[PDB]
């Protein structure tokens, strides 16, 4: 997160870190046994780390649980990043509490102008590299479909939306991928892509979660 703020420990209780020896992507806990993340975050050997603030210190609220199964969206295209969504089942159910909690799925899509909370352990510089140890947050609005498409000609599908600031300086970044965009208490996006980070006229692009709720629910029901 570029241009954000320190969230506070366990104030984003659905935020997870995906770990393969090191943090490499975020994710969102959607029930005791399932995480949603970005398909471009897929790898084997994932440990899901819940209840994290400092990803380099054991602080006392962590739950570390191996993935038992990963499911990349059937229509994920890694070239275009269309359908940049994947589900991860945990080998055991998380113990839900005040600091480890699921986030609601949307019942309807969000609109342009809605403020959202984006979070992650990604890069904090736009012309540099600095990775935080503690969770960073950004409040950002959803941008209109027309401004999103104008920012990124020929690249925005109906499964993507833009959020952030066309002026630059405030965005998600490398290492935030897969993490949440929550608007009025609903998971509306997944950190997906963008040109650089926090660049003028190049807002963040997010997977449009509301298009996938049917798939999510049926997949959970059968796995
Ligand atoms: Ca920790």
């Amino acid at each position: 997160i570029v241009g954000g703020y320190t969230c506070g420990a366990n104030t984003v209780p659905y935020q997870v870190s995906l770990n393969s020896g090191y943090h490499f992507c975020g994710g969102s806990l959607i029930n005791s046994q399932w995480v949603v993340s970005a398909a471009h975050c897929y790898k084997s050997g994932i440990q899901v780390r819940l209840g994290e603030d400092n990803i380099n210190v054991v602080e006392g609220n962590e739950q570390f649980i191996s993935a038992s199964k990963s499911i990349v969206h059937p229509s994920y295209n890694s070239n275009t990043l269309n359908n940049d969504i994947m589900l991860i089942k945990l080998k055991s159910a998380a113990s839900l509490n005040s600091r480890v909690a699921s986030i609601s799925l949307p019942t309807s899509c969000a609109s342009a102008g809605t403020q959202c909370l984006i979070s992650g352990w990604g890069n904090t510089k736009s012309s540099g590299t600095s990775y935080p140890d503690v969770l960073k947050c950004l409040k950002a609005p959803i941008l209109s479909d027309s401004s999103c498409k104008s920012a990124y000609p020929g690249q925005i599908t109906s499964n993507m939306f833009c959020a952030g600031y066309l002026e630059g300086g405030k965005d998600s970044c490398q290492g935030d991928s897969g993490g949440p965009v929550v608007c009025s208490g609903k998971l509306q996006g997944i950190v997906s892509w963008g040109s650089g980070c926090a660049q003028k006229n190049k807002p963040g692009v997010y997977t449009k979660v509301c298009n996938y709720v049917s798939w999510i629910k049926q997949t959970i029901a059968s796995n």
